[PDB]
């Protein structure tokens, strides 16, 4: 797991996104999109974007960048301890959405890679590596979820 000064260094770092939860998940989701076509196909309500300008103006692409940083960032600061909020998680994902854990990995590349535009400069090695442990905990965690169901896509 994460030592007690990682969980610190991710929970530091997530002050970050906390001060604009809705600008974040936004740009997080159309770097998903736009990165990963194929996973905008698995929105039915976000099919209809046809441009990133019509990602930047949808309203509605920014409630879903802000539900689903909201449900992460709760995970988080449960610090590994998220059987509760990870479990369900992962299987409305399976069972209805559908979603491949490598779209999971995608969508974690995705914040590393936003911390670092939104920031940059200011997302250090450290903090890189933590927020990056955490990350790959959620998604493992799911991953045993999507074992246990023998969801593969
Ligand atoms: C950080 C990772 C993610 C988190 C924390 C997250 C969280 C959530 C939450 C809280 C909801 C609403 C409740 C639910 O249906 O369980 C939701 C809905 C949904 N998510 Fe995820 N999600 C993540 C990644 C993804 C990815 C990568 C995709 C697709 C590539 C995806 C596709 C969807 C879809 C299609 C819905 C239903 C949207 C609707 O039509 O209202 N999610 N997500």
């Amino acid at each position: 797991g994460l030592s007690d000064g990682e969980w610190q260094q991710v929970l530091n770092v997530w002050g970050k996104v906390e001060a604009d939860i809705a600008g974040h998940g936004q740009e997080v989701l159309i770097r998903l999109f736009t990165g990963h076509p194929e996973t905008l196909e698995k929105f039915d309500k976000f099919k209809h974007l046809k441009t990133e300008a019509e990602m930047k103006a949808s309203e509605d692409l920014k409630k879903h960048g802000t539900v689903v940083l909201t449900a992460l960032g709760g995970i988080l600061k449960k610090k590994g301890h998220h059987e509760a909020e990870l479990k369900p998680l992962a299987q409305s994902h399976a069972t209805k959405h559908k979603i491949p854990i490598k779209y999971l990995e995608f969508i974690s590349d995705a914040i590393i890679h936003v911390l670092h535009s939104k920031h940059p400069g200011d997302f250090g090695a450290d903090a890189q590596g933590a927020m990056t442990k955490a990350l790959e905990l959620f998604r493992n965690d799911i991953a045993a979820k999507y074992k246990e169901l023998g969801f593969q896509g």
